[PDB]
């Protein structure tokens, strides 16, 4: 037989949502701290770049990865949701941010690369949360 299964193909998820119309949302003092100084100062260190946009599985050559996390979560998607005024509280945000962290966690092992640059940003965004207003 022919059909030698090279499509269909694999793809991404789509990406988290950024929008609820219907989702109950407010601006708080935490919140602007959140995007002003939290995600802002993570956003441009050096080691933020592989969490600045959702994990691209077929670009990276991660086939598992989706296989693997099933909660995915990445500062693009923080951004875009603090821009947006998405959140209820400062909560739902730093829910996002650990979500992230373990997500990287999970499916690398310690020692990784990836994993030294998120303990290093996880140390970074736990000093500043400890500042929170
Ligand atoms: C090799 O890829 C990387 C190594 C160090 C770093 Br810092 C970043 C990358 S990457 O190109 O951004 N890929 C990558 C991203 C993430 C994110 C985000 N969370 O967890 C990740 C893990 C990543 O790469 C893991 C890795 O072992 N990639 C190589 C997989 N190979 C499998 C067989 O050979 C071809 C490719």
């Amino acid at each position: 037989h022919h059909h030698h299964h090279l499509v269909p193909r694999g793809s991404n998820p789509p990406p988290p949502e950024t929008s609820n119309p219907n989702k109950p949302k407010r601006q708080t003092n935490q919140l602007q701290y959140l995007l002003r100084v939290v995600l802002k100062t993570l956003w441009k260190h050096q080691f933020a770049w592989p969490f600045q946009q959702p994990v691209d599985a077929v670009k990276l050559n991660l086939p598992d990865y989706y296989k693997i996390i099933k909660t995915p979560m990445d500062m693009g998607t923080i951004k875009k949701r603090l821009e947006n005024n998405y959140y209820w509280n400062a909560q739902e945000c730093i829910q996002d941010f650990n979500t992230m962290f373990t997500n990287c966690y999970i499916y690398n092992k310690p020692g990784d690369d990836i994993v030294l640059m998120a303990e290093a940003l996880e140390k970074l965004f736990l000093q500043k949360i400890n500042e929170l207003p």
